[PDB]
């Protein structure tokens, strides 16, 4: 079957040979199977470990790597190697790191196959089976939220509209309107094909069906798969850019201080200025970000939590608002009619009630009605047959038996749902139902409803009309069709102009008005924090050849001069760990507002119940439907958003501005939502979180879906996000500080007129030994101890504090005064060599000179000073390394062994730097044998950086031993 949208309906109907009403057989399904094999997809290998390098840090150490090569012809080659080990190491991380979550993710979504709703032949309704268990024939149904699951044709609309977003597919960032007419041009575009849907997209609104007439590959998403920075980053690279400015700056500010064969000479002092710049050039900073942004969502994906773009997590630890939909997302979904009244009598202006309870908070359709505790025959109470009918011809629901998991599913919204449910309790014909299995009981009475009244066409849902009407003619006529709706109490109420008393109607009055309000009322505030909906049936409709459905806006004016018939209270538990999340924001220092389109009584009250709020705090001031804001005065419209935590009878529109409002108070906010309502504003706040159970509409537009359901892996998301620019914080400080004294220890070199700091070579290597894995792997940092105890980042407020920058010389100027400080020491104050003179070293720069007497000169040419202020550098990196597990938290609070992979980094570097002056070709390579009376300066000398930085952070602050002190004894 090529090109349907060619042919017309029944055409591509005969093609199968199904009826549309009936469905595919059997057997069909298994020859087809076995003709287009099953509906779904099967899913570069060096081209991870190219994308690396592609970094502006790994760019241009890429040149100094083949600069000291192009001198290999003229050790030569040792240097540019060194620079390859720390750039090799680095990239290799990342790789890592990065394979590792992409199978997570596709472990995830794995989990749970994408269902869809069919019609074979074995069960006479509608029923969900594995999208790759369709077929090209069965017919297919879909509604609002759904994706589709299959390339279909269509063949009727129930609702008045159809509306698909096809961007996923086409880019169209609007929602096209279909139509069951045949489009001749056999070779219109995708979007001019108006009458198909598309694996893939989605549906925005209405509900129809239609014929699968391609599957797999053979669809428009699949004949298409092989053919296909953040804000913190910005924050990094307006960083990157800034240091190699200042890095080239002070290394050809080395690199000609010195010069002063004399210039083929200057090209030593280049390879300086050019291993200088490598040494004090992060590296691994493009490397360190992509792994710890990897991580991340590696980590969540863990948590049942599908993480769609990256920048997710890290916006995430910053939210100072987080707005979430109460239905389906603070809620369970799970919804039963547990209590339901119709009027008694009305004399006057008084009147009485007909309350019932109703068993059964499970979907599954067994329970009874109750009068008072004692069980009814619905048949008696005539209201009640129509409150019935009304439930089961309004709804485009259903229910479904899931004999996998033997229980009970919903075909369409919840709410809804609930409704056929209790038809079903009510039995008001006493059909008998015996003899019906669990898949014959799921819409067993609504059949015989259905099968007396004949509905002709339904007014679909609006959420800014808050009903949905139905149009119904008996099936025996001699004409009298009537109109039956559903909808919001508050809404449904103001257009009724009459009530019916059983079997007969009477005119509205004030009195009556009043009880219903309150009976809603109770039910909103009290412990079951009931759902409600008003029932009310049209007697004298207008005629459908008199009517105009092309203008949605006319279907309210259609509902009017309503007869009211009674009124249905379902329950909606609040999701169990919901009220630990709440209690958990406010003291990471975050707001929680809720915006539903519910009554403002119900929302309030599940606030009080999850800890929005609390039974006794007055909440007129955090309060306020979707009207009382639009008419409110703008400065106490303004300072509303400031402190409201509840919104509530309030369309996606509103959602949308709400989230606006927090964001023009440069306000970080995140929301929470499940169904369509919920799209506007997922997409417009920061971060979107969509329910795993809720909608694709949902899922799609949200930038985060937590398939788990679980409420609590936000707060997770928000520590991930809080944790991953922590771990910067301490790498930024790592190697700023301590390149600080990388400069010194050369300028500091300088200015003294001393004997030479380094070589080229030597400056190249202990880059490689601090700033390769050890440096790196401070990524894998354990989250602070008080983490979600402060209040977010301000994204705005810059990245490093003048405090900081203070930590960082008086870390940097130490390990200066280190790195000379011990080369130093063997020239004016060491046992074995030199006790050459303070004044006699700085101007060393003859046998003759009497300044000089009895001094060998050779002493200054000697590898051993050069290899104290070598091993000086390494040891006191790997200290101040070991500071930078927090920035506060001192070394009595966070010990090393917390962090497992800088221990074992800092192992590795010195199991590469111990094997480096020991073994028998490299002392000769490196210019470089230092054992105890030498290795213990290098100790007494690279270990006060631990304490200086200790007390930094002790004051900071105010505003083990066992294996320790052993160590430090030996020293001192
Ligand atoms: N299929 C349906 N038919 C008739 N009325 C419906 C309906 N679905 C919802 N309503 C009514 O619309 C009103 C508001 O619906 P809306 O879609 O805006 O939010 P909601 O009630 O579904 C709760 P939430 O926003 O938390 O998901 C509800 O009070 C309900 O009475
Ligand atoms: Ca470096
Ligand atoms: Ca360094
Ligand atoms: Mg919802």
């Amino acid at each position: 079957m090529e090109n349907a949208h060619t042919k017309t309906v029944e055409e591509v109907l005969g093609h199968f040979g199904v009826n549309e009403s009936t469905g595919l057989s059997l057997e069909q399904v298994k020859k087809l199977k076995e003709r287009w094999g099953s509906n779904e997809l099967p899913a570069t290998l060096l081209e991870l470990v190219i994308e690396q390098f592609e970094d502006l840090l790994v760019r241009i150490l890429l040149l100094a790597a083949c600069i000291s090569f192009v001198l290999a012809w003229f050790t030569a080659f040792v240097e540019p190697f060194v620079i390859l080990l720390i750039l090799v190491a680095n990239a290799i991380v990342g790789v890592w790191q990065e394979r590792n979550a992409e199978n997570a993710i596709e472990a995830l979504k794995e989990y749970e196959p994408e269902m869809g709703k069919v019609y074979r032949q074995d069960r006479k309704s509608v029923q969900r089976i594995k999208a790759k268990d369709i077929v090209p024939g069965d017919i297919v149904e879909i509604a609002v939220g759904d994706k589709v699951p299959a390339d279909i044709r269509l063949t009727s609309i129930k609702s008045t509209t159809l509306r698909v977003d096809q961007s996923i597919l086409t880019g169209e960032s609007v929602s096209v309107i279909k139509h069951t007419d045949p489009v001749p041009d056999p070779r219109a575009v995708n979007q001019d094909k108006k009458n198909m849907l598309f694996s893939g997209t989605n549906i925005a609104a209405g509900k129809a069906m239609g014929v699968v007439v391609a599957t797999g590959v053979n669809t428009e998403i699949g004949k298409i798969r092989d053919e296909m920075r953040t804000p913190l980053q910005q924050k990094l690279d307006e960083f990157g850019e800034q240091l190699s400015k200042v890095i080239s700056l002070i290394c050809i500010a080395v690199w000609i201080i010195n010069i002063g064969s004399w210039i083929r000479g200057a090209i030593y002092y280049f390879k300086i200025a050019v291993a200088l710049a490598v040494a004090a050039i992060p590296e691994g900073l493009p490397a360190v970000i992509t792994t710890c942004l990897a991580l991340g969502t590696r980590r969540m994906a863990k948590k049942n939590a599908i993480v769609r773009s990256l920048p997710s997590v890290e916006t995430l630890g910053c939210t100072s608002v987080i707005c979430s939909d109460k239905t389906g997302t603070l809620t369970t979904n799970q919804m039963s009619v547990c209590r339901m009244f119709i009027l008694d009598r009305v004399e006057g202006d008084t009147c009485s009630l007909n309350e019932f309870t109703i068993t059964g908070s499970t979907y599954a359709p067994i329970g009874e009605v109750h009068k008072d505790d004692k069980p009814v025959n619905c048949h008696q109470y005539d209201g009640l047959v129509e409150l019935a009918t009304i439930c089961a011809l309004c709804n485009d629901s259903a229910l479904d038996y899931n004999e996998a998991k033997g229980v009970y599913e919903k075909v369409g919204e919840a709410t809804e749902t609930a409704l056929t449910c209790l038809v079903e309790k009510m039995n008001v014909f006493d059909t008998e139902l015996k003899g019906l299995s669990k898949i014959e009981r799921a819409n067993a009475c609504n059949s015989v409803i259905k099968q007396l009244m004949k509905k002709e066409f339904t007014l679909e849902f609006s959420r800014d009309r808050k009903s949905m009407s139905v149009y119904c003619t008996p099936n025996k006529p001699s004409s009298m069709s009537k109109m039956f709706v559903k909808g919001a109490p508050e809404g449904v109420i103001d257009r009724c102009t009459h009530i019916r008393v059983g079997s007969t109607k009477v005119p509205m009055t004030s009195g009556v008005k009043q009880k219903i309000m309150s009976v809603i009322r109770e039910w909103g505030s009290g412990s079951d924090t009931l759902r409600c909906l008003a029932l009310a049936t049209h007697d004298n409709p207008l005629r459908r050849e008199e009517m105009h459905l092309e203008d949605s806006a006319n279907f309210i004016k259609y509902e009017t001069n309503l007869t009211f018939v009674g009124c249905v209270g379902m329950l909606d538990p609040p999701r169990i760990e919901v009220a630990s999340s709440v209690k958990l924001c406010r003291q990471a220092g975050i707001r929680v507002i809720m915006i539903t389109g519910d009554n403002k009584g119900t929302a309030v009250a599940i606030c009080r119940r999850i800890g929005i709020f609390g039974q006794d705090e007055d909440v007129t001031s955090k309060a306020f439907t979707g009207r009382e804001f639009d008419e409110l005065n703008p400065s106490a419209q303004r300072d509303a958003c400031l402190n409201a935590r509840c919104f509530a009878r309030v369309e996606p529109s509103h959602k949308s501005k709400i989230v606006e409002f927090l964001q023009s108070f440069d306000e970080i906010t995140a929301m929470t939502g499940d169904g369509v309502n919920d799209a506007p504003a997922l997409k417009k706040a920061e971060i979107g979180i969509a329910m795993g159970s809720g909608t694709a509409v949902a899922k799609t537009a949200s930038e985060m879906v937590l398939a788990d359901d679980n409420f609590s892996t936000i707060v997770a998301a928000v520590e991930e996000g809080r944790a991953i620019y922590n771990n910067m914080k301490q790498f930024i400080r790592y190697l700023i500080s301590s390149n600080v004294g990388e400069v010194v220890c050369i300028f500091l070199t300088a200015a003294l007129g001393f004997p030479e700091a380094l070589i080229p070579v030597q400056l190249l290597w202990v880059n490689l030994v601090t700033d390769g894995l050890p440096a790196t792997a401070l990524g894998f940092n354990p989250p602070d101890l008080d983490i979600m105890n402060k209040p977010p980042r301000n994204p705005k407020e810059p990245l490093i504090s003048g405090w900081l920058f203070f930590r960082y010389l008086a870390i940097g100027c130490y390990v200066g005064a280190a790195t000379v400080g011990a080369a130093a020491w063997w020239f004016i104050a060491a046992d074995g060599g030199p006790r050459v003179s303070f004044y006699q070293l700085s101007h060393f720069l003859k046998e003759d000179n009497p300044d000089f007497e009895g001094v060998d000169c050779a002493i200054f040419e000697s590898p051993y000073p050069m290899t104290m202020a070598l091993s000086v550098l390494v040891t006191i990196e790997m200290c101040n390394a070991l500071n930078s597990l927090s920035e506060n938290q001192s070394l009595l609070r966070m010990p090393p062994w917390e962090n497992i992979w800088l221990v074992g980094s800092i192992c590795l570097s010195m199991s590469l730097h111990f094997l480096i002056l020991y073994v028998e070709p490299l002392p000769l390579i490196f210019q470089i044998p230092l054992n105890v009376t030498q290795w213990l300066m290098v100790l007494k000398i690279s270990l006060p950086v631990i304490l200086m930085d200790e007390t930094l952070k002790f004051v900071a602050r105010n505003y083990f031993v066992l294996l320790i002190m052993p160590l430090v004894i030996w020293v001192y």
